[PDB]
């Protein structure tokens, strides 16, 4: 086998086309001996430029140049030849592995079905590399990672004296396969004898109690948290556990894996979110490709230029493009912010089952805006956003009027007989059919390409942007989406940011967005509904408020204070207990854009 690309970088601080004569790249370059076009003379900027498309990698100008501005280097055999698992000829196809690592926390960022799970199956025990050839052993393997760390891995991963344990990519299996207590299932799980650090610091000795069918997204995924650790195993690989858990939540546990570190076990984890992953993360992978048709993973970086690299597109490690723009964020002065017309306004309202009790403040909707729920779960975000959407009555008040509204549930289940385009279809055909709806909702989502397969015959994630998708095809005075960030990754998180901000601004109509998800809100918010009390017991919602006077008032509550990176443009988590933190705590600007 073969396969090679070839890379140049010139330092230009270092090239003095003055001082070598004139070029002496052009000039000692055989290629160009031979009227060819390996080195170009930019005759304006007064640099020389190597077309890699030429360059034969031989290496002459190299040796030459008088300083040592060039570096050409073959990808031969290590990128191409890398090659780790093939499904099959015509089939999906893995590139290279993460690199996982004793004592530390090993960090994944990248969209869904670039082989994440893949590479899990492999590192399991479960799967032996081909290595894209016709391979059923470790040895190749063990070779062919020659010259790197995870050699080391699959030879005590053969010998089985360790076994990862890995918290599925999608959860609510353990409840219709394993019946019982969230009690009881975490005495039985329990091998490691730290039963009692892991129950107290997840927060789940009031969750004991019910039975897993009975629990909320919250809940049930940190009790998957918590099971997965009471497994013994040195490793322990967590696919998207950010499904679910609200803003304070996911900090916390972010907080309780990264401890992990510390006891020097192994981590590995996916992570959509930024903020999160920062704060876990000491090793960042990227991957790259077109889902379904091969995935590549990326070098090892130190998670705060890896996460930089991933925004700007551009790998100056690997010399990568995927993706043609860069990701991009809106403050609150790349905005005109004006007041608009008030569509409706709701009195105080007040539900109690009786067993949770909401009291809702008196509040304005405006009409051409779109409006972010904070909170945590169980404070009735939902039991407010449930009375606007009829499946629930309010004891007192008034919230249910001649709007229309489209309701995107917290779960996700079909029910529907029949393909994506049916269900879609049905709703208004008129929008399906529109170029805007194309450009904004449907093409990035998917959903041209699932037309063909039944909706019970979606997973998840497709699942998700097709129901997503559902809600806003609607026709709906107001728009009503409980939860939608569940199972979306980075890329489509933000697809579903810029297609909600635009469709929603360019017909003047009020969305919903319960919301926990650092970048969506960040994105998208015009205002805010910030949620306090004790969750499970009593919540009062507050009046909408501006974007910024909302994540203030919040993030004060969570003792957790964010800033703006300087090296690209992200929200940035400041670590509890920083200079950062300090500052905005002690100024009572507890959130900057
Ligand atoms: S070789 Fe490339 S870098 Fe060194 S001087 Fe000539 S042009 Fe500038
Ligand atoms: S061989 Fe080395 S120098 Fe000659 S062209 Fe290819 S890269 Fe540029």
């Amino acid at each position: 086998m073969v396969r090679k690309m070839r890379i140049a970088v010139i330092d230009y601080d270092k090239c003095n086309p003055d001082k070598c004569g004139h070029f002496l790249c052009e000039r000692v370059c055989p290629v160009n001996r031979m009227g060819g076009e390996a080195i170009i003379i930019d005759e304006e900027n007064y640099k020389p430029i190597i077309q890699e498309a030429s360059c034969t990698g031989c290496g002459i100008c190299v040796h030459k140049c008088p300083f040592n501005a060039i570096s050409i280097v073959n990808l031969p055999e290590q990128l191409d030849e890398d090659c780790v698992h093939r499904y099959g000829v015509n089939a999906f196809v893995l590139y290279r592995l993460p690199i996982v690592k004793d004592g530390m926390v090993v960090g994944i960022v990248g969209p869904n079905g670039t082989g994440k799970t893949t590479a899990v199956k492999i590192l399991a025990g479960q799967l032996i590399p081909n290595l894209c050839e016709d391979n059923d052993s470790w040895d190749n393997v063990i070779r062919a990672f020659r010259g790197n760390e995870l050699q080391n891995y699959f030879e005590r991963l053969k010998n089985g004296e360790i076994r990862p344990v890995v918290k599925p990519q999608y959860v609510d299996l353990l409840p219709k396969a394993v019946k019982g207590k969230v009690r009881e299932l975490l005495k039985k799980v329990d091998e490691v004898g730290k039963f009692e650090e892991v129950v107290k610091e997840l927060e789940l000795e009031n969750v004991l109690d019910r039975e897993l069918h009975q629990l909320s997204g919250g809940e049930l995924q940190r009790v998957a948290i918590a099971a997965a650790l009471l497994r013994k195993a040195h490793f322990y690989f967590f696919d998207e556990p950010s499904s679910y858990l609200d803003i304070r939540q996911r900090l916390k546990v972010a907080r309780v894996i990264r401890r992990l570190a510390n006891e020097g076990k192994a981590v590995l984890v996916v992570e959509h979110d930024l903020a999160v992953l920062d704060y876990l993360s000491d090793v960042i992978h990227v991957v790259y490709g077109e889902p379904g048709v091969y995935g590549i993973f990326s070098k090892p970086k130190g998670t705060r230029n890896g996460i930089n690299e991933f925004l700007q597109g551009y790998l100056k490690d690997e010399n990568v493009r995927f993706r043609p723009y860069e990701i991009r964020f809106t403050k609150l002065s790349e905005r005109v912010d004006v007041e608009r017309e008030t569509l409706v306004e709701y009195p105080r309202l007040v539900k109690d089952y009786g067993s949770f009790k909401l009291e809702v403040e008196p509040g304005e909707i405006r009409k051409g805006e779109v409006i972010g729920i904070v909170g945590p779960n169980g404070i009735g975000k939902t039991t407010f956003v449930k009375m606007l959407a009829g499946v629930e009555e309010p004891t007192e008040g008034k919230v249910e009027w001649d709007l229309t509204v489209a309701y995107k549930p917290q779960y996700i289940k079909a029910e529907y007989e029949g393909t994506v385009y049916e269900l879609l279809s049905k709703i208004d055909s008129s929008k399906l059919n529109s170029n805007f709806y194309k450009t904004e909702l449907l093409k990035p989502l998917g959903i041209i390409d699932l037309y063909d397969r039944n909706v019970e015959d979606l997973s998840g994630g497709e699942l998700q942007r097709v129901a997503i998708a559902a809600t806003l095809l609607r026709d709906a005075d107001i728009y009503l989406l409980d939860e939608p960030s569940a199972y979306l990754d980075v890329e489509q998180r933000l697809a579903v940011s810029r297609a909600i901000r635009h469709l929603m601004e360019k017909n003047e109509k009020t969305a919903l967005v319960v919301e926990h998800d650092v970048l969506m809100i960040d994105y998208v918010s015009d205002r805010l509904i910030v949620f306090e009390g004790e969750p499970g017991r009593h919540g009062r919602a507050l009046p909408p408020m501006g974007m910024r006077e909302g994540m203030n008032r919040f993030l004060a509550s969570v003792g957790i204070t964010f800033r703006r990176d300087p090296d690209s443009g992200r929200p940035r988590a400041n670590k509890e207990g920083s200079v950062k933190d300090r500052e905005q705590k002690a100024r009572g600007e507890y959130y900057y854009a």
